[PDB]
């Protein structure tokens, strides 16, 4: 169904780019005309939320949207993230200082050929871990609001953040969307889900299925044998009736993984069938 990304409408049902990239979301992808067509297929089944970045495989990802579908319908939203930069090991390093987010606005609005990004995510990177850890992400969000200012970004939203960090950033700037690890497993973020869902603001989870466990994955398989489903379809179908808030951008490099994901608006989940998928991470 629909919700209000700052101030454009999108289909819950997104696309995220991360695949249109060589393994390790780095360098060119296998095929670029299959991604391509990808893309196009994505707006003729109904996309109109991409998800992307500059630190795809640098650089490329956005350069295939802009061949792919440039120039782009007023219907379009397109968020990308900044905050991270690719060691040439094909590493995500931290790249937060002034120059370095700037620099990230500025490749964005180059490789995807725009004049102003709709939504800005800041891909938070506190610690040595692979997660959301504390830490003030003032100056890297004051710098965001700057560049808000002078008109180069619309809107501002958030990537692997605390509850806590998701606070501290609301008092800097207008966050429309916040984009964590979250799946049918790993449930920590519920209630930031439901808080946020209260203000208005958008959930995106990264991963529809992300780290299940053998049994995990066997319940999901069992529940989507019986409804004549893929597993990737009863994960996103869940995703969208947990919270209406939530945006989905699942990404893959086939059209065929394409249409069944945008299949998944029509995946009716029964409340028996909700008792088994709301257990599994129980």
């Amino acid at each position: 169904n629909t919700f209000t990304l700052g101030t454009k409408s999108v289909n819950r049902l997104g696309y995220g780019a991360m695949q249109l990239a060589g393994p390790g979301v780095f360098g060119p992808p296998r095929d670029r005309h299959v991604a391509i067509t990808v893309l196009r297929e994505a707006l003729a089944l109904g996309v109109n939320h991409i998800d992307t970045s500059d630190f795809y495989g640098p650089h490329v990802t956005n350069q295939i949207i802009r061949e792919a579908l440039y120039p782009y319908s007023d219907d379009l939203t397109i968020v990308t993230k900044i905050g991270a930069r690719r060691g040439e090991d094909a590493s995500w390093l931290p790249a937060f200082s002034p120059a370095e987010l700037q620099k990230a606005v500025h490749d964005n609005l180059r490789n995807l050929g725009l004049d102003v990004l709709d939504v800005v995510n800041l891909r938070v990177m506190m610690g040595d871990g692979h997660g959301p850890a504390e830490g003030s992400i003032e100056a890297s969000l004051t710098v965001l609001a700057e560049m808000q200012q002078q008109g180069l970004v619309k809107h501002i939203g958030l990537s692997n953040v605390t509850p806590t960090q998701v606070a501290e950033a609301r008092k800097i700037a207008e966050i429309v969307c916040v984009q964590n690890e979250y799946n049918i497993a790993h449930r920590a973020d519920d209630a930031m889900i439901d808080a946020l869902a209260h203000d208005g603001i958008a959930y995106v989870p990264f991963f529809p299925l992300g780290g299940f466990t053998p049994l995990q994955s066997s319940t999901l398989s069992d529940v989507a044998a019986s409804l004549g489903a893929t597993p990737m379809q009863v994960a996103l179908a869940w995703l969208l009736q947990r919270s209406p808030n939530i945006l989905l951008i699942p990404g893959t490099s086939s059209v065929a993984h394409l249409r069944e994901n945008m299949a998944a608006e029509k995946l009716h989940l029964s409340e028996e069938v909700l008792s088994t998928l709301d257990g599994i991470s129980r």
